[PDB]
């Protein structure tokens, strides 16, 4: 189970054309298993007849049927009925806000949201706050740029009901002390929405050991299809939630006088699922299971380190990176980000700049945007050199 | 632009393995263009670098960027910003209920829902009725099994605010007189949710000539990806709607004090889109545009006729088919549906039985379930013979 970066790399058909692909934290390239399972799914009938490809069809069904269990295995969830399909981390969090919090929250209740949250884990709370007369309370950063979990006892009041906290920022790659935050929140009877969109990729959460109430992530960042994500909830919480969308499949009986719902997870999954997305995510998970994530992520982090140490030698560098993360957000003094993104792309280096859906974090860091190079296990030491060499030449052209 | 069934048929890689595929109204097979565009999308970087497949990458971008316009062209919508991406007809209708109706509806307002509606166009109305103290009012069927649009003046009151009406039933294939219903509803100041999940496939609605307020459909029935659908709304209505999910992309500015939203359609599209679904749907639409839908649908309907006339010669047949539809729902006296589905599948015939997410319609028809064979332009006269021959033998084994 020894991680071999060249073995991992060989599985990604896009890699040759992609150049030096350093934007995995926006979205990941896919291994051949995800490409092939999706191609089979769309190249075969989903019906009950197979005159020549029965083997391939039985595989697809087996991938679909095992898919909740593959997510449960990634999170150490105790059973697969705690896994709910969504179209992404965004939908998952809105489902918790609307189906769990909205029916419960009273005027004046408080929702503590960290300053490092992606918009996905902030906007739905501002909305449900408006809807219920509840209030969003800021969790600030500490001096090392992580949500200040030590502040929580001071910020928790009798009115505190929900904590929304990201396991890992898509800007700094920082992870707050999540075990401690959850200990403090639970002493106060609160429930915690953990945004795992980056955390599931890099440090997938053991939701039992961490006692996580709700955990959300997206397939497309976890080497997998677009349009699919997960909500994990403790079984009692999924049971406590109101239904989400209404329609087929989430009901048992329906008449003009009312309806009876399925139990979770189906209660929360109206209409035709994104079958291609569930099958491709299952394929991504089954492919990923062959790799030790600790070794893969240590490799990715080591490349970010090489890059950050090198870039730190050039005039005007600033890094926003925390905890030797695989994600390297940075700036250069006297450089327009979009110019640098474009010049890097001419050198065959794919990365991005912008606000990263993290306006309050950036405001707090005193910037309007950052460049961000993120490293994955299909990157190499030569990708780091290519990045640094391209930056040198961009600086020469721009500064 | 002469329709040629053999030309249309040749485009579907699944067909050989699929046998005689008669379940298109549950979900459609895909043409090679949708398979290939999805394979390219997942086999290439979505980033800014392409060292060898720049041509393929520019195509994918062009498919994505033209995709709203391809939907607008199918519906004769006046502009592409009236097209909103969803994960399916179900989400589209819930978005209209939650974002348009819920903020407006007062205790006692009335929502008229036809007895022929799929659950997708009934459950979200029962939910928003509960939420707002509004009431769902039944639109009954006439003697020909269509929603009784002539009854509408009698059923419309001062309190009537919304009409939910299916353009085409997924059971009977029946289409109510939609122009007239919309005339009556609009005289009353009401808005109309038109469920087009089947109608977009067979008789795609001209939303201008029909003056449709909201129209919904799903990609997977329109020869296209799972996990993608459309909401069309008149521009003033999309503007009037509250935001749907909160998160990235649907906002401009976000802080702890509030947020400003994009205008429609983006206002209503939080988080990372289902990019593979948008690109594959665009590919399905561009492929479909080469065919005259009138000729294709007349061919599909002609096969359903051949099948229904033949099956009507066997003892115990009952048909639920309306208007010589491409969809043929039926029963045989003294036959357990699931037995017949299984025996047909041994003969290589793929169809299904069940409630078709239409409990109130079935209750009204006096049945618990129907078989349903649905015909598409990739079906043939020999498929009709195969179906009839298999039924004969099933009857012999079962009755
Ligand atoms: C399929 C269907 C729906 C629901 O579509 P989903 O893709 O499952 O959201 C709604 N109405 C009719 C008439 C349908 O056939
Ligand atoms: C990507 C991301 C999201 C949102 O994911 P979608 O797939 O766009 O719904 C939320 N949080 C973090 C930390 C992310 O990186």
């Amino acid at each position: 189970n020894v991680f071999n970066p060249a073995q991992f790399r060989a599985q990604f058909p896009a890699l040759q054309d992609a150049g030096v692909y350093l934007d995995s934290a926006a979205t990941a390239l896919k291994p051949e298993a995800v490409v092939e399972a999706t191609q089979q799914f769309y190249s075969l009938s989903a019906g009950n007849v197979h005159r020549s490809q029965f083997a391939e069809a039985q595989r697809l069904t087996a991938r679909y049927e095992a898919a909740r269990e593959k997510v449960a295995q990634l999170l150490n969830a105790p059973d697969d009925k705690t896994i709910v399909w969504t179209r992404g981390t965004t939908e998952s969090i809105n489902m918790v806000a609307q189906c769990y919090a909205r029916p419960r929250l009273q005027p004046g209740d408080e929702i503590i949201v960290s300053v490092a949250e992606h918009h996905a884990n902030l906007v739905p709370w501002l909305m449900v706050a408006q809807q219920t007369g509840a209030k969003v309370v800021k969790l600030p950063l500490n001096a090392q740029r992580l949500p200040d979990v030590d502040l929580l006892p001071e910020l928790i009041t009798p009115r505190s009901r929900i904590l929304a906290l990201g396991q890992m920022s898509n800007v700094t790659g920082g992870c707050p002390d999540l075990a401690r935050a959850i200990t403090f929140a639970h002493s106060a009877g609160m429930v915690v929405m953990v945004d795992g969109a980056q955390g599931a990729v890099h440090f997938p959460a053991d939701v039992q050991q961490l006692d996580i109430d709700f955990y959300a992530f997206s397939g497309h960042k976890l080497y997998g299809p677009t349009g699919i994500g997960v909500l994990y909830g403790k079984s009692e919480l999924l049971e406590a939630m109101s239904p989400w969308l209404g329609g087929g499949k989430m009901v048992h009986e329906v008449s003009f006088d009312g309806f009876t719902t399925q139990s979770a997870p189906w209660k929360l999954e109206a209409g035709t699922p994104n079958v291609a997305g569930v099958i491709g995510l299952s394929a991504a998970l089954e492919w990923l299971a062959d790799y030790d994530i600790n070794q893969a992520e240590s490799w990715s982090r080591s490349l970010a380190t090489l890059a950050e140490d090198a870039l730190a030698k050039r005039p005007g560098f600033r890094s926003f990176r925390c905890q030797d993360s695989s994600l390297l957000a940075f700036d250069f003094a006297g450089v327009h980000h979009s110019d640098m993104v474009t010049l890097l792309a001419e050198y065959g280096i794919a990365l991005r700049a912008g606000q990263h859906c993290a306006q309050p974090l950036l405001a707090e860091l005193g910037v309007t945007g950052t460049l961000r190079a993120s490293f994955a296990p299909y990157n190499t030491k030569s990708d780091v050199d290519a990045l640094v060499n391209a930056v040198d030449r961009a600086l020469e052209l721009l500064v």
